[PDB]
């Protein structure tokens, strides 16, 4: 297992997800989604949530364990090598670290142990902070939340579709089963929620 750095996905996007155009834009959609859809499958959260902002970036926010908030080596979170090594709930192998990649910018916020922790990554997924503590929560709230603007000079479209999104989502829902998918798109208010029970 050879490892790489951002750069190679950023220099060789099609290779990780296939295109540039909508189809690729929307697999960093699935890569992010999917995460979630792993971490509730495995028993932990039973809600995951979609909004298209009106900035243009996409959220995913799960209720799941949360990503570990330790370290690594070197003083190195373990949130911070899930996002920017590539191996080219998990996680990675390879999906957090190529959206990252291909974004502008992105924030991942975990929440678990009464604690609430935020690291952003700017321009291909360098980070312009650690994984800092940013607050509290009660002890009985865990989850991830990752919120990405993808990079306008990668895609030749940045636009998500709502009809594309919701389509995918509500399939996620009916193979999970038990597990609330939702999608609020805030540039146009449009909502929608998927639930299938078992
Ligand atoms: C919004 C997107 N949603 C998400 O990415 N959800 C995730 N939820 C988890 C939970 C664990 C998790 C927690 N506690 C205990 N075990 C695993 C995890 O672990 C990553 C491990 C360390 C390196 O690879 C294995 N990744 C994820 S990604």
């Amino acid at each position: 297992q050879v490892l790489e750095g951002l750069d190679a996905v950023r220099k060789r996007p099609g290779m990780y997800i296939g295109s540039t155009d909508g189809a690729g834009l929307h697999h960093l959609v699935w890569e992010i989604v999917d995460n979630a859809v792993d971490e509730a499958l495995s028993g932990f959260g039973d809600r995951i949530d979609v909004t298209i902002n009106k900035d243009g970036s996409l959220t995913v926010q799960d209720h799941g364990r949360g990503m570990p908030t330790g370290m690594h080596a070197m003083g190195i979170p373990t949130v911070e090598v899930i996002f920017t090594i590539l191996h080219a709930g998990g996680l990675h192998g390879v999906g957090s670290s190529v959206v990252n990649a291909l974004s502008s910018w992105l924030e991942v916020e975990i929440t678990r142990d009464g604690a609430v922790y935020k690291q952003r990554f700017e321009n291909g997924g360098k980070p312009v902070t650690t994984l800092k503590k940013i607050g509290t929560a009660l002890k009985s709230k865990t989850g991830t939340k990752v919120t990405f603007m993808p990079d306008a000079t990668i895609f030749s479209t940045t636009d998500f579709k709502y009809n594309t999104i919701s389509e995918r989502l509500n399939e996620s829902a009916f193979l999970l089963k038990n597990v609330t998918l939702s999608l609020t798109d805030k540039r146009t208010d449009e909502a929608i929620e998927f639930h299938y029970e078992n």
